[PDB]
C-alpha cells in the first residue's frame, strides 16, 4: 500500500500509520489545532487493489477522546493516496460533535487535508 | 455505547456492529445500492464518554473491496448515535474513488444516511 | 419551474421565492435557528430544462447580513426540486464564516435541508 | 469588497465577477473540466461588513445550462475572500445533478476550489 509511517498535513498535524495489511490499517493521530492534545487512536481502510494509473482510495476515523481529553467529536477522512514523488494523501474530512436534538443542524464541520511525508 | 448489532439506513443497507469496546468498534457493511455485493469490512470509532444530554459522536470507514468485488472506493460516515426510542444514527458520508490526477476534482460523492434498528 | 412562493424546511425556516425565470430565481430566506433574525436576500439558479423523469437541480446562496444583524457567514444550498406530491426540495448546504488564516480549518459547517410546501 | 473582475482556480476555470454591490454580485463562470463549454450565469452573495482581521464570507451558484449545453447540474461554492497579497478565494463546492428518486444517494459531488488573480 505504501502508507506506513508518519505523515503531516498542512496544519502540522501528525498521522502515524503503525500497521497496514489486507485493506485495513491502524495508528495514531495528533491534531495540531482544535480541542486536542497528545495522540488519539486511528483506524481506517484502503483499496488493496487499486486500478492501474489511479490513486489508492483511503479513509480513516479518529474519535477525539484519549485518556487526557475528550472533545466529544469524531472525525473521518476520505480521499486517496497518490504515489510517485511527490507522494501525498488528499482528503476531505467531516468533524461531528455529539449534540442535543436542537443543535444537530450545527453538529458537523467540513474541511480538506493534504498529507505529505515531510512536515510543511 | 449501545450500537451493537444490526442497523438499517433509509436505502435498505445493512450495518452489523459485531464488537464495540473502549471507543472503537468493528463489523460489516452491506450496501443496497451502488457497485457492491455481499459484505465489506467496517471499522470505526465512537465517543466512549458522551456529554450528558447529547448524542454519542460516531464515525466509521468502509473500503468497498471484498473477495467478490472492488469498486475502488472508500466510504466514511460521520455523525452521532442518539439514544431513547426512536434510537437512530444520523450521519453524513463521503464516498471517494481512486482517480487519475486529472479526475481528482470529481472523486468524492457526498450524502447523508439515517440508520435505525428496524428496516424501513 | 414550480418553485415560486413559500417553502419550509425541517427546522421551521422560511424560504420565499419571489421571482423565478430563465434559470435564475430570487427571494428571501428566514432561518429559524442560528445567529439570524428577520429576512435575508436570496439568489440562486436552477436547471430550466430538466431531463425527463429526473428532478430539477437547484442551488442558492444566502449571505446572513441584513440591516438588523450580521453573522459574518454565507450559506449555500445545493440539491434538486422533486415534483409530484409530495413536492420537495432536497438539499445539502455549506455554511462558511469569515475567519483568520489560523482558523480557516474550522470555517465551514455542513448539513442537509429538506424543504416542503407545508410547515412541519 | 474587492472581488470584481477575473479569477482562476487550480483547474484553469475562469470566474468573471461583472458587478458587485450591497452584499450581492453577479457574473459568469467557465469551467475547464466536466460537461461544460462557453460561459454560464453566476449569482452570489458576500458579507458586506466583514469583521476586522477576518476574511470576507462569500458564496455563489452556477446552473450549468447555457444556450450551448445542459449538464443538468447546479454547483454552489461557499468560502471566504482573503485580502492582502496573495489575495485568494478559498471555497468548498457542491455539484448536484437532477436524478430519479432511486439515484438521489449519488446526486452530489463535493470538492474544494482555490481562486487566484493569476491563472496557475
Ligand atoms: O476540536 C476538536 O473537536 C478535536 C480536534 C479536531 C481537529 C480537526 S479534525 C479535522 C481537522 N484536521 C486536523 O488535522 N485537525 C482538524
Ligand atoms: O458504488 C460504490 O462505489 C460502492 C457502493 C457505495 C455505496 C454508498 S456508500 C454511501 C452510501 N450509503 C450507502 O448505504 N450506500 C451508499
Ligand atoms: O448562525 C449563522 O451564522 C446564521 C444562521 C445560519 C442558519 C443555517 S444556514 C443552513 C441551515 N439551514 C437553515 O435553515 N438554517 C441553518
Ligand atoms: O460536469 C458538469 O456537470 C458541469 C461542469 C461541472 C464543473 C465542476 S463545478 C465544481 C468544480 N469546479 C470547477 O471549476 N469545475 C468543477
Amino acid at each position: 500500500p505504501g502508507i506506513l509511517g508518519t505523515w503531516y498535513n498542512q496544519l502540522g498535524s501528525v498521522m502515524v500509520v503503525t500497521r497496514a495489511a489486507n485493506g485495513g490499517f491502524v495508528g495514531t493521530y495528533e491534531s495540531a489545532v482544535g480541542n486536542a492534545e497528545k495522540r488519539y487512536v486511528m483506524t481506517g481502510r484502503y483499496d488493496s487493489a487499486p486500478a492501474d494509473g489511479t490513486g489508492t482510495a483511503v479513509g480513516w476515523t479518529v474519535a477525539y477522546r484519549n485518556a487526557h481529553r475528550n472533545a466529544h467529536s469524531v472525525a473521518t477522512w476520505s480521499g486517496q493516496y497518490v504515489g510517485g514523488s511527490q507522494e501525498r494523501i488528499v482528503t476531505q474530512w467531516l468533524l461531528s460533535y455529539g449534540t442535543t436534538p436542537a443543535d444537530q443542524w450545527k453538529s458537523t464541520f467540513l474541511g480538506h487535508d493534504e498529507f505529505t511525508r515531510v512536515k510543511p
